């Protein structure tokens, strides 16, 4: 046909537009309307709800959920910025009600307990739009071509330990710049091997059924797609990052960034911006904690104007080795 | 012998027309006359009888058996909707007994202690309807030969993840839609594989007695039945399959369905219902969640509905 | 020889004759006299005294053995119904005092504490009757050829899981009907399987003395037999089994048996009768707990039954899963 | 020398002379003056002296040496029979303080903290009679050779289990059966065998110094007398032991030994005698424990006085493992 | 273009320069104004600033961070003697504060957490004078090639332990020796191998792309060099190395120095000269410690003074094992 | 050439001569003045100053080094004979300072934390003597290369087990032995073996550099020798030692000597004398113990005089197994 084409591309065009007003800023983790207070008080483009810290209970033997919807209702109340929410990996119940809820975007999270073992959700069915984590090119690739508007490491969680998010970026990177030494055959396999991922179930059905573990041309292997038809799709994904040089989405920083000069580094390596959750609250004047984060961010390549931010801004968390 | 074929159809088809009854609605785990009266009162279509919780037992490591007599009896001395009740998996007694005491459905459980390491009971035998578990389709279809009414997921019982029952109706779902794609030579071969399971304590002697672990072409190995004639009757089942493009029992998920957003998520995923545990019974208001669950099954389809079930205070 | 064949032929179907003597019934474990009192007023048919229960000491990190010749006293000095002890595996000095201590029938049970690494007690040479455990059929074979005058299944002493009970009847049925599925050629095969367990010894000298594991044609082996020699009288108790379709002598189930269900279910498996032990101690209602065993024994095929019998009773031992 | 072969021999059978003495009864570890008369009131033939209970010293940590000398003097002034006492495995020192102080035996233990890594006391050197134990014939042969007047099993110190007893004693019978069912060539392959851990320090220095480790025929490792020397010693022991079908010295049971039953059991099996230790003297009534014992040793093969001799004795040891 | 060329080819030997400053002595961590006077007044030619020490931090399984801006400026304003910090491997925004800052010399330290898993700091692109830590030669020639002014020992921090100190400096003195020893066309091949662990990320990277692993001619690996491009510049940097027999930066002794002796061996062994974190730390009588290590190392080869110097000094600090 | 080696073996037998004062005698470890007075009371031909005895830095996971010199002074002025002192292996300072400090013996000594991880103290370059531990021949042959002026078995500090001494004494007399019945190229072979441990470090940077790990016959290894200079000297050595028939120095016992016993046991395996330290300290009644341990190596042939004194002695340390 000739729409569902100009139709899902305005569509996709209008999903990864929202995204870009958030650009250039700091979204921070609030977990009751008081803090979404400061936050916006502080200078945060965005918040995202939480009840619970996802780090500790359930790392502490649980399992983390959606936010319970009150108490985000409570904190899109409070505030004027954006307001996010997570979800549990492939929980499409979860992700629609807080759609129906009115959030303006949703993470799906693997902070939180994942719910499915095979499938994220199909964020392309959706309205409200989706940010994903990755730990790699392949990830964020799956990511965005699942539907994801927005990307950010996943680092290392409850740790505020920047290293793991550090490794992300470079992995991206670097297989960005690897993707550009390429001709498009080449680019080709690279999208076979990301493509991967989605056997997995199939795979498993065959071991159950006796059957050798090998693709078939004609099967649906993911949302009524055949194997070769998401290669195709990725490699499209992957032509358009190899043009671009970086990715086709929004691209944040999330996982360790704890100070001032943290964040910072984020954006020295090409980030659009960074979440920040655990890192702010907690110290004796977080406020200004949170407000060091929002002008790190502002004022990244200006080393004497981030040692003046520096100065006394209270006592980052400890975090886990 | 031909009025034999039409009573297995004809009893087959009473044991599953039970099943059918409870389509669409939330079975609750309840420990006492109390907790039953919540659960009728918020809208369950069915009631699983228990005295104190398997998974609580085995995390304290004990012995898992079927409850008390008298203490299913005042479950259903308190509710007019169906009481089931669980057994051991192999516990013929147990479950005659509670075929006996007239329970509606038995669950041969696998969170009771097993009682048999190498055979299930033959439901089939029985004029009481179970339900059994199922990790995936192979599980399931030797569940319905053994004469299963009614197929639940296993999950993971007393987390609160949902996790495993997903992995496990995606293992099935996935597999039937396998089976529709095959020929039915292709298909006879998959049904050799999931008869493969009931040869275990065969092979086991034949080690015991110096014997090579292999298949006899007349050997009896489950209840008079060869393994070639356990292939044949699977076979037709996995046929049936193929022509319903889905299980030809009652199919509800069970296993950490902890939230109305977890059980909305299950009927998404086609299942016909949802079992929910003693959980509900912790936390402020049980009642109430109980009508969050039901609710939840009922409006599946509509997250603006979901939205405000959810939204539930607790005061 | 002449007379020979005829001897132990009557001398064996005059003990195994005392065990069709409680074929039946239930047999409880006692530690006391006021425990054994209880005990005959439920109807068991006989008992097995006890001074510490063994599975108690083995939780404890001890030494099982026979009990007390004078608490073993205090209990035949109060039951009119045969009585029965425990000695330790191989411990022919254990098994003489019992014996000479008047006792019906001696249990070498492998719930107390081994004393031999190697052979069991040849009961042959006893005049008391002995019930001997088994866990597969090559253990029975092996017990009876011993002299065994009744065998039972190990179980899972202890626990009140039944599990391994059911185990073991099946490997035990099982190998049974393969028996009778056999041509006699073959059946000679799993004889000599049968007997290798009687060459564990042997094979344990041989490799001290720098020599090749292997058999010898004349080797005495145990109380004078050699390996041949064993393989051939168990092969014709092989062929009587052929004809039975069972074993040539009494079949209990023991271990594991925690309510009326359980009994019911070993008798519908097709034993003799059951052994129970200690469930009834802690039951809380033991008098009640123990009438519940019996009547389920009795009235087995009779599920309107059972559910009566079941209707009350305490806590009946929590098991180990 | 032929001479000097005689002395080997005359004063070797003088030593075995005083192991005569002890033949059938029954010898006491005891570690005071108190239990040295209890010992010997209930009928002991001799004493063993130890500090602690050592194994006691082991569940410590502790290292686990000779008895102080004032301990074993007080025992040799508490009784009229012969009282014994033991060194650590090589430790030469300590047994001739032994012989020094007057005990009639020295027992070379393996329950004390062994002094020397590769080689036992060379006891013909010494005029005080020695007691080993052994696991296997290939050990005995070896404590024999070395001079031991006397040989008893090691079986399990300190735990009261009877089992490893019973192992060593089947170990030691089986391999004698064997070489009566062997030739003269065959039995010296065994002798070779049974002399490899005098080779154990020579192959250790070849490895620290770079050669292969193999035999040199003219190369001394063990007080003088090289492999092959030793081969033939313990050969001629193993052709003496294929007409005796026995030891050619006294030989008890000990370890584990906890009831009168374990006392009979271990004669029954052709033992000469038992040591007791542990079993006697953590049970409750160490008295009547010990009297039961050693009248238990003299009516072994009379099950009605075994279990008069049984009845209220106390309770047993616990014990171990 | 050549006037920047120029001056930057110049600028490396001038930060090369400021590290001779600081040659024959012993630079102090502080954690506070205090302690910096004590550390001056002793006698240091520099000054290390913590907030807390890494160690402690780490032992206890923290985030080992930049010390805060305050307690830098504080030690800063508190003495005239270069006063250094160190920053977290790999953390560029961490390190331009500090330089922006006023600090003398940034260490980039394996002590605090490290930031990036695959590269150290472009040090080259600084104004500051950087030193880094070294275990062996290829580690310190890497660490020159990307900028450092000067090296030090990695040891082992918060131990006490010398025995990593040497260690490493034995490792690289012996390195060295050998490339003395080597035709250009072997230290070439050397080089080839120093380099290696560049690739790390384009490694990964063509795993996760599912490419083979290897090396591509023409790709940048590192801040625009290839592989190759490294390959030519360490082959250069060890040649003038074969030929000063030498490190072309000051080289320093790091983690466990303890006592006046440690200190002494260290000056032994060809080493510029000491840090020292611990040690001082929590010592009985501060300034009298601090002084004897300090005189340890202008006298080093005077042993009568050594043991003067040690007389009566308030210690000894115990580390881990 | 050879007019300038004479000088060297002068100062060698110089050092050599001083060690055969203490011969026939007991070194015992102090920690104090009162505890050295005592050692000197009993009869000790020297003491060892320590400040922490035998394994306590070990067993608190501390680093042990050097004592204070303050403490050691304590020492050298509160008694007459010979004051000896421990430092850690490879710790040149620390040694000068011992040497500078007036003591008359220096133990390199492995129960201190090693301070180098490659090579021992070159003690040639040594006025003071200097005495080294020894595992096997190869260890004492190495460090009398390295210029011990005696040696001592290792054993295993403060566990009062006789044990590990004597596998050392033996290890190195059954060495000697095999040395003299070799033909003098045999011995050469066998001093390439004792050679290797000094291309430690060499194979460690030649593995770092990417180089095979090859001996190659002209690079300084060790102190400016050749692997092949080095193999030469020590195959002297080992000439020397086929004539003797023993170590050309001094040689004593250490390790585990907690009795008058084990003292007797060490002297009448041909060891000179006896160190002993934590045997008589961490024993219920040391001056008592400390006489009896000294009277025992006067009269560790005199069994009769070995009982009487040992009697009374107190208990000794409880051990280690």
């Amino acid at each position: 046909d000739k729409l569902k084409i100009i139709m899902e591309k305005g569509t996709e065009r209008l999903k990864r537009g929202f995204a870009k007003m958030v650009k250039g800023g700091v979204i921070m983790d609030v977990t009751n309307a008081e803090q979404a207070r400061i936050a916006e008080e502080a200078g945060a483009v965005a918040v995202m709800a939480l009840h619970k810290v996802p780090a500790d209970i359930r790392k502490a033997g649980g399992v983390a959920r959606m936010a319970p919807v009150e108490k985000i209702q409570e904190i899109m109340d409070a505030v004027t910025i954006p307001v996010m929410a997570k979800c549990r990996i492939g929980h499409e119940a979860e992700a629609r009600i807080l759609e129906a809820l009115g959030v303006d975007m949703i993470d799906e999270s693997e902070v939180l307990t994942p719910a499915d073992p095979f499938f994220h959700i199909y964020k392309k069915k959706f309205t409200a739009p989706f940010v994903c984590g990755a730990r790699n090119l392949g990830e964020a690739v799956r990511r965005i071509w699942e539907g994801a508007a927005m990307i950010r490491t996943k680092g290392e969680a409850g740790t505020g330990n920047i290293i793991e998010a550090v490794r992300h970026v470079r992995l991206v990177n670097e297989n960005i710049r690897l993707i550009q030494r390429m001709t498009d055959e080449e680019i080709y396999g690279v999208a076979e091997k990301f493509a991967e991922p989605y056997l997995r179930l199939a795979f498993s059905v065959k071991e159950i059924s006796g059957l050798p573990k090998r693709v078939l041309e004609n099967e649906p292997i993911y949302e009524g797609f055949t194997y070769r038809e998401i290669v195709e799709d990725i490699y499209k994904i992957l032509l358009e990052i190899k043009k671009l040089g970086r990715l086709p989405v929004v691209n944040f920083a999330a996982g360790g960034v704890a100070t001032p000069a943290d964040a910072a580094l984020m954006m020295a390596m090409g980030m659009d911006g960074v979440f920040v959750g655990s890192g702010i609250f907690k110290s004796s004047n977080p406020p200004k904690m949170a407000r060091a984060i929002v002008e790190a961010v502002n004022h990244w390549d200006e080393p004497d104007v981030l040692a003046e931010i520096s100065r006394e801004i209270g006592e980052p968390m400890r975090g886990q080795a």
